[PDB]
């Protein structure tokens, strides 16, 4: 039925696409992601925590709701600089997902106790 192009992947420039191309964020450390962008940071896919297939491993989030990240959601069950997944490829154990400190202009903080500038 509907099949994304299966022949070049930058199909852009010769080198390399010049225009970005994928670049989530996430706000405070990967714990603000509420999101399941099962992206890794190589282009790859979230495996789902599950997966017992290629990368086994015991303590999954799919048995641990408390995270909020079951399946192949891409999240960061250790709170570090962003969230992480096993993919989906057995060429990659793991790797973080495309995420990034949210560096948006709107106001978003909706604290206003302190203010800091130029830091």
């Amino acid at each position: 039925a509907r099949i994304h192009h299966h022949h070049h992947h930058i199909e852009g420039r010769a080198p390399t696409e010049q225009s970005p191309g994928v670049q989530d964020c996430y706000h405070g450390d990967g714990q603000s992601y509420r999101g399941s962008f099962s992206t890794t940071v190589t282009g790859r896919t979230c495996q789902s925590w599950s997966s017992m297939t290629p990368h086994w491993h015991q303590r999954t989030t799919e048995y641990y709701p408390n995270g909020g990240l079951t399946r192949n959601y891409c999240r960061n069950p250790d709170a570090e600089i962003s969230p992480w997944c096993y993919t989906m490829d057995p060429n990659v154990r793991w790797e973080y997902c495309n995420l990034t400190q949210c560096p948006v202009t709107e106001s978003s903080v909706l604290a206003t106790s302190t203010a800091v500038s130029e830091q």
